[PDB]
């Protein structure tokens, strides 16, 4: 029954914090970005659209640090490996959460209130890594994913023992190991083991969230925002 908590746990920090109801985003999906509107948004400056997509960004790395804070046994671990995990993983978390805001019939995104294709950025000057971002959510459109399905998973996007510069490993395994039999006995329980080889592999995600993170950096650097951290020895890492 500790794993039936666990289950329990891991969808309820993930509703407390998925940021948008998934009701709101399927609802909102024939509230599309008019030719005019689409004009808009590619005529304003680069600087403008970055400082934009920079705070929306921002802004879901903190409800995925707020998602891990509430996973069990995340704030046991020494605060380096807090770090470490939430470094290499939140971003990859914010990418797969896309996918429930992300419209596989016409390949458009919720955006400031309405769905918009990826030319709604043109002003960035990022087609190429932009363009890869649709497809990685295009790819995980075709699994609908349940929500959760979609905490769980999530949950072991974050808590991978495997990433570079762990300090207590053991304790990291451990807290790994338990959702992933959480992960798969739910899926077994409601019939969906199916989605596991559909999975994107390991390496695609990472990679993928290299490049994007890499590109804000690059931005960054160029024109740097400010938040309120929510985090500061993550946020001390990336931003200063
Ligand atoms: O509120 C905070 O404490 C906090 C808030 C955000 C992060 C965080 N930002 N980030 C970015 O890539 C980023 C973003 Cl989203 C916007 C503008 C600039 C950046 C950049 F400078 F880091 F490149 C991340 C990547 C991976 C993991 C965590 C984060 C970390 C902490
Ligand atoms: C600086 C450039 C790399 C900007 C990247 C452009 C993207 C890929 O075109 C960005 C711009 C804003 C981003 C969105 C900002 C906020 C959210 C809400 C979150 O719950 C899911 C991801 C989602 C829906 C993001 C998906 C990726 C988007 C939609």
């Amino acid at each position: 029954t500790e794993i039936e908590h666990l289950v329990q746990s891991v969808c309820k920090s993930y509703r407390e914090t998925c940021q948008l109801r998934l009701e709101d985003l399927l609802r909102q999906r024939s509230n599309i970005f008019s030719r005019e509107e689409v004009t808009g948004y590619q005529r304003k400056s680069m600087w403008e659209m970055w400082e934009r997509c920079a705070h929306h960004l921002t802004e879901a790395i903190q409800y995925v640090v707020e998602f891990a804070k509430r996973l069990s046994g995340f704030m046991e671990l020494c605060q380096n490996d807090q770090i470490v995990l939430l470094k290499a993983g939140a971003m990859e978390v914010v990418l797969v959460r896309m996918c429930r805001a992300y419209n596989a019939d016409n390949r458009t995104v919720f955006f400031e209130g309405k769905y918009g294709g990826m030319e709604l950025f043109r002003a960035l000057g990022c087609s190429e890594l932009i363009s890869s971002i649709f497809d990685f959510s295009h790819s995980l459109s075709a699994l609908h994913f349940s929500e959760d399905e979609i905490a769980l998973y999530t949950a072991l996007v974050l808590i991978n023992a495997h990433r570079p510069g762990l300090q207590e490993k053991r304790k990291v395994e451990q807290l790994q190991y338990n959702l992933e039999l959480a992960f798969h006995h739910h899926l077994h329980k409601t019939h969906r083991q199916s989605i596991l080889a559909k999975l994107p592999p390991k390496g695609k995600l990472r990679s993928l969230c290299s490049q994007h993170v890499e590109r804000l950096q690059i931005f960054q650097h160029l024109h740097p925002i400010v938040v309120q951290a929510a985090f500061p020895p993550l946020y001390k890492e990336l931003f200063s």
